[PDB]
């Protein structure tokens, strides 16, 4: 069965991160590529074992302004969004996110008769939106959303936890 073992608020991004960039913010909307750089990631968010069957919904709360590739562009503030990705653990598996309603994420896995966890990750880009005369970019704390874990194949949370949620850490982006 399961039990969750994680944290139920979680910071993505260090704490006053610098993000600079030597491209030219040219064009906009401009993307940020920071990598996987702002993010959280945990391992063990919830231990399973037997036969359990588990992936990972996920969903962003911030207001869509647009959509880069197909993916959402986020809001944060009139100058500055996000692209966002969650999934399981491993960063590169994360799914882009789209709209402001629950999605698969991560399509899961049954954990056979062994006791394991199932983890979790979130990151996000940085997009320029308009520009600062100052080349400088700030944004405050602010909340991003939530993943849950989705039991199936006969499986079930029961009572136990499903949600987790997300806030940004607040940070400056320097247009170099
Ligand atoms: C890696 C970890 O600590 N937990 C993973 C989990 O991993 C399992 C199992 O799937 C994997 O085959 C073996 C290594 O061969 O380690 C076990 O502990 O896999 C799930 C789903 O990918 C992750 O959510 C969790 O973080
Ligand atoms: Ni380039």
């Amino acid at each position: 069965v399961v039990s969750f073992i994680g944290s139920t608020e979680n910071d993505v991004g260090p704490s006053q991160g610098s993000y600079s960039s030597t491209h030219a913010m040219d064009n906009l909307p401009f993307v940020y590529n920071t990598g996987y750089n702002i993010g959280y990631q945990n391992a063990n968010v919830w231990r399973i074992g037997g036969g359990f069957c588990v992936g990972l919904d996920g969903k962003v709360d911030l207001p869509v302004v647009g959509s880069l590739d197909g993916q959402s562009i986020y809001g944060l503030t009139e100058e500055v969004g996000l692209l966002i990705w969650m999934g399981d653990t491993n960063y590169s598996r994360g799914t882009a996110m789209s709209g402001n309603s629950w999605e698969n994420v991560f399509s899961g896995w049954c954990v056979g008769n062994y006791l394991s966890t199932q983890g979790l990750s979130v990151h996000v880009r940085p997009v320029i939106l308009k520009r600062n005369s100052s080349a400088q970019y700030s944004v405050q704390k602010t909340s991003i959303g939530s993943i849950r874990m989705r039991p199936y194949n006969g499986s079930s949370a029961g009572s136990v936890q499903t949600t987790v949620n997300f806030s940004l850490n607040p940070f400056t982006l320097n247009d170099t």
